[PDB]
């Protein structure tokens, strides 16, 4: 199937998936110098105390943390939002290189890594009906850099170990996600898609401007996955990102002046 080598990564996947080179894909360069502020934007109001995460699973792309989201308990809402949609998973894409990694980049830079906490719109009923509309998701990105450790990664970072291979789950019960936010939420926005396969043009995408830090140790744990099955060769998952997209008859526009 598809994934993120040579033979099948993503300059392939168009023939399977024609949205590919559609007119609103993720991700984009985020040209910070044409980014405009846009004051009719509400305030952001990322709601995670009551989040209830359950589990860990490696889908042989990258490993998601899901959450309970059969009530609102993690929340997204305000911002370019209109309504409330909520927390079902979040993950990461990463290099195998600390100079490569994002999905996103800013002025063309590359960060380590890019987390993405997937929310959908409630008006929707569930996350199959969101994916056939499209305002149905809306993801927050944030750019991990390499330095100091952040602690709120850790307990992931911990876990890894016993979902080393596509299709091995564990469980995760009681992870803050907030423990992965950084202290301003000033953001770019625009619309867009899933950066996998299916590719559906359903996102709202928040990109925060401050990046967090994780360590070396950290990153290097992420780049011990595998994306393949247990008891099949070995290759490592790292570089499961996808580049830039052309931005196409797109505005990016910035929460902050
Ligand atoms: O459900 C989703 C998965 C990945 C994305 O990049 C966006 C939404
Ligand atoms: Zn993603």
């Amino acid at each position: 199937h598809w994934g993120y080598g040579k033979h099948n990564g993503p300059e392939h996947w168009h023939k399977d998936f024609p949205i590919a080179k559609g007119e609103r894909q993720s991700p984009v360069d985020i040209d910070t110098h044409t980014a405009k502020y846009d004051p009719s934007l509400k305030p952001l109001s990322v709601s995670y105390d009551q989040a209830t995460s359950l589990r860990i699973l490696n889908n042989g792309h990258a490993f998601n943390v899901e959450f309970d989201d059969s009530q609102d308990k993690a929340v997204l809402k305000g911002g370019p939002l209109d309504g409330t949609y909520r927390l079902i998973q979040f993950h990461f894409h990463w290099g195998s290189l600390d100079g490569q990694g994002s999905e996103h980049t800013v002025d063309k830079k590359k960060y380590a890594a890019e987390l993405h906490l997937v929310h959908w719109n409630t008006k929707y009923g569930d996350f199959g009906k969101a994916v056939q509309q499209p305002d149905g998701l809306a993801v927050l990105g944030i750019f991990l850099k390499v330095g100091s450790a952040k602690p709120g990664l850790q307990k992931v970072v911990d876990v890894l170990d016993s979902i080393k291979t596509k299709g091995k789950s564990a469980d995760f019960t009681n992870f803050d996600p907030r423990g992965l936010l950084p202290e301003s939420l000033d953001y770019w926005t625009y619309p867009g898609s899933l950066t996998t396969p299916p590719l559906l043009e359903c996102v709202t995408w928040i990109v925060l401007k401050e990046p967090i830090s994780v360590s070396s140790e950290q990153v290097l744990k992420f780049r011990k996955l595998n994306f393949n099955g247990e008891g099949e060769p070995e290759e490592l998952m790292v570089d499961n990102w996808r580049p830039a997209q052309p931005l196409k008859n797109r505005q990016i526009k910035a929460s902050f002046k």
